[PDB]
């Protein structure tokens, strides 16, 4: 029950997820954004997900507390920051996308590349898993996905995913 979460993160209107720890099935969340909370539903789902309804351009600390039957269990100790992009950058992030899907037909590894390198980094999450699903031993670019678990604080994804590294490691002949 020690939640916490990404120190900080860009979403913007193409891109308003925000991601967290599942801390269990039996836990809800109040996201706290500048002062205002939003309820956000318990999930057994591998992750905590909630898309963030717009917010003015710029900085925005974020808490969240964990709730069991609407009472405040835990919380996060430090906050993070979102920066919310402005329309100019979101234009500009949604080009740059564009830009790269054109140029590496198909690669979801190039386009979480890409995200990546703009602090989006949930989107970049989602575009490197779908390269590993397809990729699943393309394990010299792996540690760009534990390290977008890590800096989210996904404890249990990114231990699965070293161990996935780590196992990829051993399976070279000779190795153990």
């Amino acid at each position: 029950l020690k939640l916490r979460v990404a120190s900080d993160i860009t979403l913007s209107p193409t891109y308003p997820d925000l991601v967290w720890e599942n801390m269990g099935a039996q836990y809800g969340y109040t996201l706290v954004i500048d002062g205002t909370s939003h309820a956000v539903p318990a999930t057994s789902g591998e992750m905590v997900r909630f898309r963030v309804p717009s917010l003015t351009p710029g900085a925005h600390s974020f808490g969240v507390t964990v709730t069991e039957g609407g009472q405040a269990v835990g919380q996060t100790e430090k906050g993070g920051t979102i920066v919310w992009l402005s329309a100019t950058e979101d234009k500009a992030l949604v080009d740059g996308v564009a830009r790269v899907k054109a140029a590496s037909t198909g690669d979801e590894f190039a386009l979480g590349n890409y995200l990546d390198s703009k602090g989006v980094t949930v989107a970049a999450m989602d575009a490197y898993r779908k390269h590993f699903a397809s990729h699943k031993d393309d394990n010299d670019m792996r540690p760009l996905l534990i390290k977008t678990y890590n800096d989210l604080k996904l404890r249990d994804l990114r231990q699965k995913e070293a161990l996935v590294y780590n196992e990829q490691l051993e399976g070279n002949p000779g190795f153990s």
